[PDB]
């Protein structure tokens, strides 16, 4: 084709059709005004064509896919297999060799639409952990191309990678990359490591630095580089939007709503095993029995939002997490008063952001998780300097946001001591940790994470 | 002893201590005012004194049991054997025999203290299914006693009875009595047939009528009675209560607090599996997701006073109900806004009695239930003649309520038809309902049920 | 059609073809040589004709049946809503309308096959409970017919059956047949009950005897005879078969197999949660701990024959005993001899005499079963008056077979102290009680029940 | 005290009593004709006294535990927390406070009592996971004292150790030894990684050798060692033992009990989550299914021996094999003939000599194992060469061990097929095998593993 520069992802960046707003084809813009860029994706519809579609800014490569091959490639090997082991097997992986065939066949046929745009010596990224076999098989199609992959989520340690079937095809399949990357140093770490144990292949022994101190590993003839680039949010955009009249006024009408309550703790995550919601409703409900929160005046909102529905594992957390909720308010709430209100559905986003800045004590408390930007979203939102970040540690977002309130999610007693401590902190103190965290995500921005990966990516030829 | 009239029943009527209000000991009121009364219980404290405590009007003759007393011969054989066979094994009974042993060891003491307390020739009214054996124990200690019993739940048929490997037992022991009675005719024709089958005793083959045209079993030289008396209400004094101005103005408040709805649902019950109340929420939930009730401005409020936390079916239940409850407002709820309140707890009298005034619509829906006196409390409470009863034809109270909605709770689909009539009936149809339930309930209270048992019971002497 | 007998029932006598050996259609043999029959049913296969077939004996006319068709009637209505609930609700019914409607439409499609075949003024007589409703359909659409109809499971007491939202479909359905036959009086007793109750049709009050003493339902102009007739074998043809050489050589053979034990144990059930199997293992399990069955001399043979594999309950259930025996030979095995031996699989008539020759004690323990005939097939096949039958309570069988060693299932107690019982019976006593069941057995056989049902149906007219 | 070197495990070394046969304290015997050696453990019986036991050869020290310490330090951290974290959390590890507090006050009280014996400048061997403070604790009480630390299990990599609350107070404890040993270098490398992460101590960086290429870290003034040591067994012993008559006896008998199959598979595990034994069955009946194993020739025997049975992970998991067992049996096996024998017991140690001579398989598949002795008793037994040895790469043997067949537990095709290849090697390629495999099971036994444990040790003085 007649693209320099092509973005390869399970998705085109579509809604059903129009262009979806933000996210990661929102901070590409300014350099698909320099370059012919192209996306290669699937367009959400089962059995389409593939035939391009030109936006003017961009070029769409739909791929075809049946809802067959979505449910075995995707709702099947990526969720099911990759998706638990990654993130530490909270849920058992299951290891299925027709979805692995399936995957197989579709990274093949993404690879096959990737060369057809890609000009000669253009350079490709491909996105996350559905595509790990992309980067081998496009190298094997087109040796001309430079090629980046960026790892979206955690890269779990050799003990547990080893586990797949599969483990030496995906290894190879990554390696085929010029530039690997991942949000932490701690993923490209595990990966460096796994290269010499399962591959045997020469690597850099020292630490990876974070967007420099790059590792490499020694394959043949080229090096492959690896790096850690923690992916951010527009700042800017969202600090600016929170501030709109309309947003402080829904955030007002959301407390008197609640029935005016003196503290809101909210939770925004898509709903998955990973986030830790549980373990948030446990600290409430104890908190609540022991008196330590006043159940008259604090109250909890959890926005969960639909994900994976056809995954069983999804259906039965959806389940516990239901339970808690109906057995919480039973406990300790009123008719006509909740202490915790609960809901599973999209959420527009300005409604979003009005929860955000309604919220005093913010809850993200996964188990795993490769960032989480809803962390970030938050702060970016609190340009009054009000509320109160309580972060898990097992986020990436916790070693750039070290001034929130960190916690182990699995010390419930401390995460309840955190909780407690966030809802009681001095006007003074809240203020001083919210300016800390806004710096840092203010100045770190996804404009710095592209082009840090992108100036990396090019260094390379 | 020196009483002419001696109540036996698992607990004394008292509160941990002052006599309680209402229910059966405020119905015999009247009659204590002409006899030496008694009254046989435990006092609801472990290992105290079996000393007499005299109440002026009523003389109380504690039954010492210990902890491990009452989790055997009442957490377990009463409320995990007895309680689910005799309900249509809607949960599995369990069949232990040293739950059994207890049993039997609990009911000799309570037969003990009541020949303790009875004088010669003396009246004794036997209560409910935990004390079965009472009445063959007490004629064996003391011939010369006129001993009644009545059973407040449901007698199975003979098919789940005989499942019992104590039948024989219990059905000796009930034939101890002169009188044995029941809610429901249907109730007294099992025991009539068990006889039959199981005791090889000839009885009397025709229906048995309701306070009339008893039923009668030859053992021996004596006859017992067998007849069927459906328990109400003291339907006048809740009549009065519900008018009372503080009443109607926290009816009023209650629906301010809900958001102002246009109809309010109401499901009051002890928690139990025999309730129902699952099958409310499936209801409730299809209909939201149908779009047949309006989840902007209908609203169900379900009351649930916890029962037997020791006994594992109901820590099940209430984890099943919390589920639903959590689920139907996750999907048609808004923050700040449940189309579900759900509280799991005792509620003051007075307050329950403003949710019966304040609710468009009673929800009794359920399994199997002997009577059930909250569909009878909601009709006597709406002297507006406002309100709709929706009411489960498995229970007894179905026999005399017939003008209310009647449903078959296993029939979902008419259920749900169901709560819409009543959600959209007519004014002047609300009206013509419960003008005819409330002649009913007001005609058919708890003095005349106890005048009737104790008429067919003087007339055994 | 030309057929002056028809036979009505949810399978055609034959197998994947040829004409299925023994059962019903044996029975009906020498009638079917004054007669000109006719078999109404489905052929076991999806989607076939329905043109008849001619076996010289008989006229076979085919119902054509979808797989969908059985899914939702027989795999649904039949088997997981009417088959749990006329059986104590051991598991709980599903009632869904779908499964009705397709039950209702198979049902008619039954009543059409019957009517092409049936001659003016035919006898018909419709087996079984997948077919309720195919006598009132046949009476509409051929008021000439004379039609009988007999439930070989248990019918349910009124409690139970009221659950059934198509309860008044379902009994107005019976109530089209002129003479409706049960198994045991009490069923006949339920069903006359039923009909005053919920039909408010005019019944006989009396007592149903057996095979004799027959009930009546007035049902507008015609009267509905109702009666019980207790299936049996063909009692002469089995105790022929088992003095076969080669049955007796095979029968020494598994008993070497077993490693000579001293004493073998015998269950042989259709796998189903009604049969009691799990019963048998604990029961075996606890007197092995407890030292009351010897280990190393006695071993338990559980022969289970594949049942309704797409039920989730009957998957369920082989899960639970699978898991007992796997636990009973882990605990009291030793390597190279279990102390119970269990197969899962269809086993071949000649090989299932053997093991009731070899058997010592012969474990029939069901829940609930309208009859259960290898309990009877047992008794005949012992000729050589050794062996013992342990009998639960809750079979049809119990009621002929007193001489049994007879056990409620629920008396986990009871059942163990009777295996040891009949496992260490003096040979005398054995013989006495074999003796007496094989006279029962011998003179009580299918033909006997035949003839009687069918001089009842012909009295009709 | 006056013992000049001394061991600290959970258990002291005898049975309920004698001196236990075999295992650690036989390998320390030369070196106890040359010391004044020292044993501390809890004797196995609760609340006993903590006076010295002098065994002439050895000082035997008893902590006193009282039933309560066991089912918190030992059943309750031990065996729920750090057991099922250690290893890949198989299983949710429960994070429980009053656990970690008793855990705690164990170790400081095996901590004294190792203070009590031991001689200024005293040798202490700390053993395994149950005990990990104590090194810290006894340097604070006795920094005279030269202290080893060896861990048994396997030391998860860093993502899954930081869930632990008290992961800090693990690694400091851990940190108070000179020496800290691990199987592996993995295991070591995930210490040194650890230490620098949580701990912020400097460490070496290179890969740690197996007995040599020591890691460090440093801790103020001092260096912890860190080394690689792979336990062994008594190779020799074994090898003896295997060839007794008795021995050759008992194995021709096992296999005429089996029926003289021509293929026996054997299990032998410790009855544990890790041990894949569920992955055995499966495999095994998948083959059957598929035909690829003849169910005529070929039998499995399973030896299981108990294990935790308080630990309710251990209940169910005991409930998911004996499921296999009963299933796989019902579906393959013949009356008289199963293809699985399981026994869940201990088994003398003579008679699993006789097992391993007679098995055809040798099935060591675990999820995640330390060494494995199993997979070297199996090897040193065979010195006939026969046999074959399928063996999990998830195990510490497996490094060592790489003659035998190595598969991956997690991808069952290849188990399957591993399996089957087992199953049909040719006798030469077999005996090629089996004699590398014992080439390296006599050349490194437990004694080689001691001595360069000690040395190692000895050196850091
Ligand atoms: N408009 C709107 N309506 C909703 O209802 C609504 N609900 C959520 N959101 C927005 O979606 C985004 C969720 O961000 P995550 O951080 O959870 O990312 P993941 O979906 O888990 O996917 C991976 O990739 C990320 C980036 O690399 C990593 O952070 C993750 O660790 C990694 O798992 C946020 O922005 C949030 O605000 C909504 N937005
Ligand atoms: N003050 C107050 N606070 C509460 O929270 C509160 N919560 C409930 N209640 C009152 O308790 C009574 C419950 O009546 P039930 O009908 O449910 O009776 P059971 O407890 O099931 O016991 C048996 O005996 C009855 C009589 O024979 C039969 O009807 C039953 O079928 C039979 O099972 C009602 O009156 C209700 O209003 C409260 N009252
Ligand atoms: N050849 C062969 N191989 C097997 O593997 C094999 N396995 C079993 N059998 C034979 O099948 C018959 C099972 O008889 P049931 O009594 O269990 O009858 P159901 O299947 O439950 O059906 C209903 O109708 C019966 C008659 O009215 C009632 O008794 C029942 O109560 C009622 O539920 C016996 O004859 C037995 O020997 C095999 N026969
Ligand atoms: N006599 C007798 N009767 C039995 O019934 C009987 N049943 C088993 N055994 C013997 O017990 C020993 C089990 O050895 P493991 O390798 O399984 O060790 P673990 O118990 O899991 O404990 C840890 O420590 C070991 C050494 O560091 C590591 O290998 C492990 O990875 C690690 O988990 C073997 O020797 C075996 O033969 C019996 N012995």
């Amino acid at each position: 084709g007649d693209s320099d520069f092509v973005v390869v992802a399970n998705r085109l960046p579509i809604d059903l059709w129009k262009r979806s707003p933000g996210g990661l084809v929102t901070a590409l813009e300014p350099l698909l005004r320099r370059r012919r860029g192209a996306w290669i994706g699937w367009p959400g519809i089962p059995d389409s064509d593939e035939d391009p579609i030109v936006d003017g800014d961009l070029v769409l490569y739909p791929v075809r896919l049946s809802a067959d091959d979505v449910a075995q490639y995707y709702e099947g090997f990526s969720n099911a297999t990759l998706w638990p082991l990654y993130h530490d097997v909270i849920v058992k992986p299951i290891y299925n060799r027709q979805w692995w065939e399936r995957y197989v066949e579709v990274n093949r046929r993404f690879a096959e639409a990737t060369s057809r745009a890609a000009a000669r010596g253009a350079t490709v990224w491909v996105q996350d952990y559905q595509l790990q076999l992309v980067p081998k098989m496009l190298r094997e199609l087109r040796p001309d191309l430079t090629i980046g992959f960026f790892l979206h989520i955690p890269f779990p340690p050799v003990e547990l990678f080893m586990q797949l079937p599969w483990r030496t095809e995906i290894t190879d399949g990554l390696l085929g990359a010029d530039l690997v990357g991942f949000h932490l140093p701690g993923g490209a770490q595990n990966f460096l490591f796994l290269a010499r144990r399962l591959v045997g292949a020469n690597t850099s022994r020292a630490s990876v630095g974070v967007r420099s101190k790059f590792g490499e590993v020694q394959i043949g003839s080229r090096t492959v580089k690896v790096g850690a680039f923690p992916i951010s949010i527009d700042s800017a955009d969202l600090d600016r939007q929170a501030r709109q009249r309309s947003i402080r006024q829904r955030a007002r009408q959301i407390r008197a709503e609640l029935g005016n309550p003196r503290r809101i703790l909210l939770g925004v995550d898509r709903l998955d095993y990973t986030k830790g919601i549980d373990v948030r409703l446990q600290a409430f409900a104890e908190l609540l029995a022991e008196g330590r929160v006043n159940r008259e005046d604090t109250v909890f909102v959890q926005l969960a939002t639909p994900s994976r529905e056809r995954v069983e594992a999804y259906r039965l957390l959806r389940d516990d997490i239901e339970r808690q909720v109906g057995h919480i308010n039973g406990e300790y709430g009123e008719v006509g008063h909740p202490v915790v209100h609960y809901l599973h559905r999209p959420v527009p986003r300005e409604e979003l952001i009005a929860f955000f800045v309604a919220a005093d004590v913010m809850l993200v408390t996964p188990l795993r998780d490769g960032m989480n930007l809803v962390a970030k979203e938050y702060v970016a939102c609190r340009s009054d300097l009000g509320g109160a970040l309580v972060l898990s540690e097992f986020t990436g977002a916790a070693a750039e946001l070290g001034q929130a309130y960190l916690v182990n999610p699995h010390n419930l007693d401390h995460v309840k001591d955190t909780m407690v401590a966030a809802l009681n902190q001095t006007p003074e103190e809240g203020r001083r940790r919210m300016r800390a965290l806004r710096r840092q995500v203010l100045a770190h921005d996804v404009d710095l994470w592209a082009r840090s990966f992108l100036d990396a990516l090019a260094s390379t030829r």
